[PDB]
């Protein structure tokens, strides 16, 4: 535990490293989805042509994958070797006036940072928008809402962001010696109100919410509800054709209290009659087994790691010194908290990479354990169809490799779905 210790090659070689494991992965990815040409128990059920089609998807999607991650990388190590931060603060504080200037610039620093970051993702955005998932036709928004979702993500971002980070910030200038506890329960309270104040303040603003229409379907989903238990506030049907023909459904309310039930404008439409409320029975199972407890516990013990770890690496950086020690344009007084979370951040990247193990397979079996929940309430025969259709529609990959997936994949592949059931 002390402060002269190469910290540019280290992070340098984490990130190649595990920038090439993701490479290892995402290449086997697409060797498989290359050469083969047949699923097992999906030979039947997968048209010949919606297969090719679902080839060329998924490969269109493993190529961009690939760009993505040496743009990313690129500009990483660029941000690391030649020392960037530092003049990214200079010129964010540079651009303050009106005095109302204050002891967080950090905030300002993360200002243009977080800005720039926008921008440089930008064309990558626009490519996977405009182009990846317009050649096969999934994409129907203009380029007016595109633009302005982003400048309502960022408007947003610095709102709330901004308010939230730097009491976050300042928590730890109150306990410079146990902060641990403090920022925990912080982090633990701003999560509460995230869950209830997105889809209540911010999902407006991007979706239009409008509630089910009152018929058929709303009364089958409310006899599901009922049957089951009382989880329900109400239904709504939120318009998702607008960004892209891609379907989803989920019930957002604050554990425990009344629940809503969201469902996708693509999934009502003609994909899905009420194999939809397979699906809700499979959504009802994460909520019955008490999956979102085991989330947020399993969430918890990640923090602690963490910020266990955080007290070890928050006194010196390489980087300027806070408090002429031997380079230039460099950055003086008290350190800042926000810097050293983000190197620390790339530190534990192989951490991460751990943990990005255990958090896939969790969620896994979370999915294993709810399909097999819907077949207890006999939605076992919808429920097949709903998955199948939807990984028609979605042009989902067929076959995947098992590594890839153990990765990556949150959810189970559809034959591994199936085959637990069916
Ligand atoms: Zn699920």
């Amino acid at each position: 535990d002390r402060p002269t210790i190469p910290w540019k090659l280290i992070i340098s070689a984490f990130s190649i490293a595990q920038f090439s494991f993701e490479s290892y992965l995402t290449y086997r990815q697409y060797q498989k989805l290359s050469e083969t040409k047949l699923p097992p128990v999906l030979e039947d059920e997968i048209d010949d042509e919606t297969f090719h089609k679902s080839r060329n998807y998924s490969r269109a999607k493993a190529k961009f994958s690939i760009f993505s991650d040496i743009y990313n990388l690129a500009q990483k190590l660029v941000f690391i070797k030649y020392d960037f931060f530092p003049k990214i603060w200079h010129m964010a504080v540079t651009l303050s006036n009106a005095m109302v200037s204050t002891v967080a610039q950090s905030l300002c620093f993360l200002g243009l940072l977080s800005s720039m970051s926008t921008l440089v993702d930008l064309p990558l955005s626009y490519y996977s928008h405009f182009v990846l998932e317009e050649k096969f036709g999934f994409n129907k928004l203009t380029v007016k809402l595109w633009i302005t979702d982003m400048i309502k993500s960022l408007t947003l971002a610095y709102a709330i962001g901004g308010p939230i980070l730097y009491l976050f910030l300042k928590i730890f200038d109150k306990f410079p010696t146990d902060f641990l506890w403090y920022i925990m329960v912080f982090l633990f309270v701003v999560q509460i109100l995230a869950m209830t104040i997105i889809p209540v303040f911010i999902m407006p603003l991007f979706n239009k919410f409008t509630p089910l229409e009152d018929g058929e379907l709303k009364k089958s989903i409310e006899s599901l509800a009922d049957r089951v238990g009382f989880p329900l506030d109400k239904i709504f049907v939120i318009d998702g054709s607008k960004r892209s023909s891609h379907s989803n459904a989920y019930f957002t309310g604050l554990p425990f209290t009344s629940k809503r039930i969201v469902l996708f404008d693509t999934l009502v439409n003609s994909n899905s009659t009420d194999e939809i409320t397979a699906v809700l029975a499979h959504e009802i199972g994460h909520w019955q087994k008490n999956h979102i407890v085991n989330m947020v516990i399993f969430s918890q013990l990640h923090t602690f790691l963490i910020f266990s770890l955080f007290t070890s690496i928050y006194r010196n950086s390489s980087f300027y010194n806070t408090f002429s020690g031997f380079v230039d344009p460099v950055i003086t007084k008290e350190f800042p908290i926000i810097i050293g979370f983000m190197l620390f951040n790339d530190l534990l990247t192989p951490l991460e990479c751990a943990m990005q193990f255990i958090m896939s397979l969790i969620s896994r079996t979370h999915e294993y354990q709810a399909d097999a929940y819907a077949k207890k309430l006999g939605y076992k025969q919808n429920l097949c169809r709903a998955l199948i259709d939807l990984q028609i529609k979605n042009l989902s990959t067929m076959n995947v490799d098992p590594l890839y997936s153990s990765y990556h994949y949150s959810h189970p592949t559809l034959a591994e779905r199936l085959t637990a059931l069916d």
